[PDB]
């Protein structure tokens, strides 16, 4: 079959066997070379409208945990920046490390952060998520780096329920979560065309990666690292290092929103 993971034999280096697009022209993540990434003055202001965001549930899918949202109307939408039209938030999740010095998928001048938050939106041009993922302009993912320092109050509600979804397949109701509480103070960003960073690795993503990291506490990070890849009863495999390394940039240019 096409089971995949982050281990020695089922991890990113081997994904291509089952998902040949893994060696495609627009794979993610990438290293962001700040020297070559040029200001684009044509990028419009980035707009997030999250006041009416409706979170539904949190689940451990054996690779990460996802917080899922009602995307049936324009209640949590990303617009502007590089984007044409309206993108609805469907879910967010994180990637993180076993150690603070690794965990991010994107890197900045080769620097790795402790983790990376992905807020996943899809383009209402296409009428549902399934249709959007099949298109180069189908998704917009807002990438937010985490470093370890001061606790992040707006993360605490997430961290506080991770004990209920320790293992693969677990889910719980998760309402009234405000994703605005996960944002940094500056929304300066880089953007480039790329892919899902997990199988099926489709090249449907406009990446928007914020320059300014959020700070989270070592306590919050420790809670992430206590999660399991495995299901209940199976041998323990700590959910850590669920990040894909930098892929070749190939022909692509990375644009900066800031002068
Ligand atoms: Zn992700």
């Amino acid at each position: 079959s096409h089971h995949w993971g982050y281990g020695k034999h089922n991890g990113p280096e081997h994904w291509h066997k089952d998902f040949p697009i893994a060696k495609g022209e627009r794979q993610s993540p990438v290293d962001i070379d700040t020297h070559t990434a040029k200001y684009d003055p044509s990028l419009k202001p980035l707009s997030v409208s999250y006041d009416q965001a409706t979170s539904l549930r949190i689940l451990n899918n054996g690779h990460a945990f996802n917080v899922e949202f009602d995307d049936s109307q324009d209640k949590a939408v990303l617009k502007g920046g590089p984007l044409d039209g309206t993108y609805r938030l469907i879910q967010f999740h994180f990637h993180w490390g076993s150690l603070d010095g690794q965990g991010s998928e994107h890197t900045v001048d080769k620097k790795k952060y402790a983790a990376e938050l992905h807020l996943v939106h899809w383009n209402t041009k296409y009428g549902d998520f399934g249709k959007a993922v099949q298109q180069p302009d189908g998704l917009a993912v807002l990438g937010i780096f985490l470093k370890v320092g001061s606790a992040k109050p707006g993360l605490q509600k997430v961290v506080d329920v991770l004990d209920s979804i320790k293992t693969k397949g677990k889910s719980a109701d998760f309402t009234n979560f405000d994703p605005r509480g996960l944002l940094p103070e500056s929304l300066d960003y880089w953007t480039y065309p790329g892919s899902l960073t997990t199988p099926p690795l489709l090249e449907c993503v406009t990446w928007i990666v914020l320059k300014e990291p959020i700070s989270v506490s070592s306590e919050q990070v420790l809670k992430f690292r206590k999660l399991n890849f495995n299901g209940e009863g199976e041998p323990e495999e700590l959910m850590v290092d669920n990040w894909r390394p930098a892929q070749p940039l190939k022909n692509r240019q990375i644009k900066a929103s800031f002068k």
